[PDB]
């Protein structure tokens, strides 16, 4: 079952900012942080999951505090946790924290 993705990121450097689960198969892509520095997130992934050999489940999600393709980025980052969810759904939470203002709270569900 796909991984739905969703929350928001604040403090980011307007653009474009690498979005990655530390380790294999985990290039999410990248969030887009306005002029506020606010980046909403809203994705759904079928190459992740919350359960398996392969769960994100206590993984380092990050983003990449340099906008753009650009080398040499400081990362905000947080630890995927298990929330509790009801029947037949998995739930995970990661709190990214950052430098200075960049903080975030990114949630993952998937249906069992």
């Amino acid at each position: 079952a796909p991984v739905k993705v969703w929350g928001s990121i604040k403090g980011l450097t307007e653009g474009l900012h690498g979005f990655h689960v530390h380790g294999a198969g985990g290039d999410l892509g990248n969030v887009t942080a306005d002029k506020d520095g606010v980046a909403d997130v809203s994705i759904e992934d079928s190459v992740i999951s919350l359960s398996g050999d392969h769960s994100i489940i206590g993984r380092t999600l990050v983003v990449h505090e340099k906008a753009g393709a650009g080398a040499g980025s400081r990362l905000a980052s947080g630890v995927i946790g298990i929330a509790q969810a009801g029947a037949g759904a998995t739930k995970a939470v990661a709190v990214l924290k950052g430098d200075g203002p960049v903080q975030g709270i990114i949630n993952f569900e998937q249906k069992e």
